[PDB]
């Protein structure tokens, strides 16, 4: 005998473990917040000071074009949105299937949404290692300090200087560390959740 | 016997299919979020480095003016707001017609708002293909790398260089792909919803 | 016999017509959202490239000062905040007068807040035409392409070039069109609401 | 016999007058919104175009350093946060003391939080006049147009030009006017509230 | 006999003291708001005007690289997120343990979450002094005005000028003061909370 | 049981709203008083100093005759008397119908004179806009400074000078403003009075 | 059982019809007020600018003396005072005969003063047509523009110019119209009052 | 048993005859009103156009000084105030002696103030004939048209012309007639009042 | 047992003697009325005809400026307002103290306001002799007929003529006489009132 | 048990202090009376004798136009009407709220209108200092004696003379003094009235 703003969140909380909520909090507070708030200003001047010894117009632009095909800030943001998408689609799924059964009607009668959470965590584990592999094969571990440029709309080889490398290396090391921690915690979620459901058998 | 914060969301959820909620989630998380967050910084320096071989003041500005009449970032934002508007007007419609009947009063009595959802999806299908056609006829598929400029407040023809083309081409390809996916999913919504309502006949 | 999170929104919805909610949605989604999101980036480089033929320092700054006394972006924002203020003051008024009567207590007993909505719409109609007249008398319809400058801290007359005019003209035409549509819809609201209240007599 | 999401807002609304809510609305809609949204873009180019007649590097920077010790945008923001802080601390106080008494339990029994609101308004009146006095003694009424610079890391006296003064003067006049209106309205709140409580005696 | 949107916030408010809520308000209104809103614009031009007497390209960039290894804005943001993280993890913990017991069911029966709040405050006290020590040992109290640069990709020693130091010194003094106040208030919370729980013995 | 100098003014006050009395006060203190007291002396010397270059007698008189057909002072006075007439005729009506019923005789028995007040306000609203339109089409907004005169009892074209124009323009602007304020307030009276009488139904 | 400030005005109002009060209001507000307030200033400069071609002193004065024997302003004022005199003498009569009977003393006992009101209206009708006839035979309908003067203290015939004729013609037309309206209304009063007294027979 | 705003006017009306009230009305409506309203404007230009054949400065002023020692307008006003003074002093006397006896207290008990009214009328009759005699001996019956001037600050005899004589003669004839009528009516008052008081003997 | 429009004027009349009322009547009818009505027109042409033998512009104006520093008309008006002010302040005092005691409530109970009337008459006697002394020392008894002028913006000594002196001398003699009569009567009031109050002892 | 012409003025007198009535008397007798009666005649000839050395027609008029933009007589009158307006609006307010409660009915029951009088005096204090500041910044303390004129419709610089300056300076000094006295007395009213109402607490 509860209102449906009542038996609508227990059907949400009971199907998710506290480790999952902790994962959500860590990946929204230290992962979704640092990138927009600190990564946005640092990478604005990646264009302004790609300064290096040439004089004919149009060498520096092609030098940076061959230098940075894809900035890793966009990589981080797309990785973040894809690693947050399934938690939203599952949220919509569970709210949709919880708000519908109460309309028909009949010490609670909480439904058991266990089949989708394990496949959810499987998709989580699969969607992190691959993007980590792409990060490792594309951007490495530490950013270069200088770059030789040879594709000529300009005469000769131009030795061209990046702007502010140490900040970038430290910040991306921090992102690597937090991503590694999240990966292990996510692996812990599934391996604990599967055991805590066959124990009833 | 439920509160009106009760029989106010089932009258919302029951008239919309889970495919529609999934559409909403995908077009707000991968479509409304990427554009503001990643498209805003990339296109700030479309003006700073339209660099090219001229010396008299006032050639580069007219060269860009003849180069880019309308930036496609504004096109994407206006397309996004117009493709999100009907879902808001229908939301207001259904809340208005659900919160009013409960005032008069008389195992639920959920109203059937099916006539408006099919015309809603018709408007959705009509409002996407046209803007896609304008995108195709105006901005093409890949951005040029260099541009010849001839309208003289300046002497001669000026070969003028864009800034950072590959990032733009990849990003707009991603937008094209997500828009194509959303179009097919939206076509699926109406064609399934119409069948699931004549089946009762 | 409803909770006071119950008989608190019907006393809000019943005193406002669906045309009013549609007005609110259109003026927050296509009017409050486009200006902050697309008008902010376009007008950052109104200062950087006011480029024109002079060499002594301090001519370009006074030339722009005599050029643009007030930027119309600030005009649009102040117009938006003033055209959204009365809907907030009325909202606070109606919530205050609805949450107070329920404390004393005694098939609903919804109060009739009709006197304030008609004067609300009168204030709406009065607060739009005047600012439209100021817009017409101050900023015209299309932005100039070049400007002659004569006030001397610099020698001679300087012919000075604006940056990116066509984008500005198209965007402000779009704002003019949406404002005109909102004006007519707002005029429709009052003229329909007054009739729908004397019909009971 | 009401839920505690019930007797939790009347204990909030009944202890505050409609003039106070109107004050809150005016100081968040015309005061907190204009500053972030219009004051942020105008003052970005206060650094870019502090242009003036010198050639040795490092004169303009010290000239601006002696020119503007503290920008008044930061002054406005700190003033805004301090003039909004007490309304938040009182809000937390009243919610804390309202949500606690209902736990013990026993035509309502609304508590009377009148002692704190009068001291609240006293603190309000005291925290505005002082900062107004600092504003008057530090930033004056109208911004200069040109500035003489003498502290030498550079040779001679440099006559140095500000950027866009009239916009700044008009905007800060608008802030002065709205602050003056808020001050008088806040003085009205306390002087009316004290009378409306001794009238019961 | 209350709804579970009822006995869900008293189980939140009763386990936290009003001093804690005041701490939350002060550290989100004067600490989380000033940094994003005033610290973001001031530190954008820390790169643009690191101006100083050299002519060969690539001396200024390495001079700033040896000048500022880590900007203290990022230090402040990471400190803020780490000093707000435990209050979020505890919030999730208490909501999770409060929303679960109500499902089973049986003048209230509020649980006593006192063990976690004291260890929470211990972690708070430990996570502030260390970062304060790092701040003191890394960034000092006042920012320099000029800097000698010697690491050669450039010929000689370059005396290089910072931009806008007094604003930075005053602002970081304000942050130091508010952090010191928060530290003392947080120390007060634990020392009062421990006493107010052994008094029942 | 009251004297008839008693139940003779409540039958007057009860049928008129406080907004109406405020209208009466504003239009007699700032409208009937300024015109007689300040407009009478200013316009005496509109004849004495219509001075201009001619020598044959009888050119200046015909020049002013073609210059000013009707002085706007008389227009203002006739407008004032016509906008005060209905309030006098209604006053006489209500006193006549109140002093007569008491002669016959039978916690008061105040009559309801509501039908005449609404038609009174209708006549008010109709009798202001028309005269405003005549004012706009006849006297414009600002008075000329000089006038060419051609109708010959005199030789040639005579350029003829008005006396004291700025005082006249400012004063008539003040009258325009007060008339505009009175118009809006009068429109408010009827629209509020009609609502406050159907609310009883 | 009423005070004598009571049964002293009903004995005044009951013997006069509402048409009579309306006549009084119209002839004091549009007839007694316009003449003193607008007719006084216009006719001050009827003497100053009776300008015309002569040079020997003392021709213009005799020319005006033969021009205007009696100014029609004095005619209007004497007509007004004579058309207001009987209403005052009757007022004094009725107050005198009402305040005297109450001294002796004995659902009212209002006296019937009907014989004097009909003779009053007869005197009214007789005292208007005659003065209208004198106005028509003396001052005509429109004022001349120029006047020939022949009575010699001066040599020759002098063609002499009036000042401001159109204002005078329009104003006296307005007086003619209001007088005509008052005449018809006064004729209506008697013809209705005589019928409404023989109807009782 | 009447209020003292009751037995305060019958003690005023009963001691004065209707002929006296008629005298008051005629001498305030046709005597006090014509002089201020029509005599004030006519006599303003008695100074401006005392025009006559002389050229040396200062002859015309002495010519008028010997012409008009005292203007008869001031004579009329002083005569009016002296002929209205006793009616005011008697009014104050009777109100003072009527408002005092009622304080002590005891089908009315009206006092008999007959002794003062007869001496009042005696003073009236005495204060009119003398001033009439002065008028006759000083100002005659008709005003001259021209005047010879001989007292030399100027050379010769100057024949000097008055302005507008016929208006003055007609107006002062009207005053003479009304004064003569008032004199006879006042003589009638006393001779009737004395008889109507010895008839009781 | 009287109404409060009853025991409100006896408390006014009983505290003032008939000599005082006679003083009020004489000083308002022969003193306040003559000055506004006859002194206003006579002194308008004190400026127009200050005619005298000079030709260079700007001698006559300075000659009158040295002639009349202060016109005695303004002196008379300020003297009148100051000699009428205390009678108004005492009137307000006595009405205020009479209308207040009746609110509380308990062959009359008239209060005795004798202390203020004697000090009132003392202030009267003191405020007349001083202004009479200033009149005597400033304006003398008879006005000059001609004036020598020497302060040069003009060449030589100019013998300059006043306008209409005899009227002024006679009129100001009349004012002197009436003021002298009022002074003696006012001295009589106090000396009689003090005796008529110690006689009760 | 009093008539309603009874309990209608005590509800007026009791809510206003004797200092307020004294203020009303002083500002209507020495402030409203001097300006109309003495300021009207003095400033009529501000136009007639603006005499100065020029001969071409149309120089003097423009010279005065640049001389006096706004005459301070109109400033004084508008200041007077605005400083008398609130006392009228409050009067109407209190009579309206006093005459209405008596209709319903139930050693008096006088209402307490204290809240409006303090805000009334606040508005009084605010509406005087500002207009005093405008007076000080616009018209100064003493009027000039001569004025140089340069705006050419006339040849050269014209030294132009005012008329009667010392009278103007003395009179406006008197107005300044009386305004200063009224300001201090009004400040006394509020500061005494606020104390005399918290003394009851």
């Amino acid at each position: 005998g509860v209102d449906l703003l009542g038996f609508l969140i227990i059907t949400l909380n009971c199907n998710v473990t506290m480790v999952g909520k902790l994962w959500f909090v860590l990946t929204m507070l230290l992962r979704m917040l640092v990138i927009v708030l600190a990564g946005r200003p640092v990478y604005q001047d990646e264009q302004e000071r790609f300064v290096c010894n040439t004089l004919q117009p149009g060498c520096a632009n092609v030098c940076y074009d061959v230098f940075s095909p894809v900035s890793h800030l966009r990589f981080w943001l797309i990785q973040g949105v894809c690693v947050l998408l399934p938690s939203a689609v599952f949220s919509v799924y569970v709210l949709h299937r919880g708000a519908t059964l109460a309309a028909l009607g009949p010490g609670l009668q909480v439904p058991d949404f266990s089949a989708g959470y394990i496949i959810h965590l499987l998709l989580r584990t699969l969607l992190e290692a691959a993007f980590g592999a792409l990060h490792y094969f594309l951007f490495g571990f530490l950013a270069p300090k200088k770059f030789p440029c040879t594709r000529p709309p300009c005469t000769g080889v131009v030795d061209c200087y990046v702007s502010r490398p140490t900040e970038k290396s430290l910040l991306m090391l921090f992102l690597w560390a937090v991503s590694a921690l999240s990966f292990l915690l996510g692996l812990a979620d599934l391996v604990c959740s599967l055991r805590r459901r066959m124990r009833r058998r």
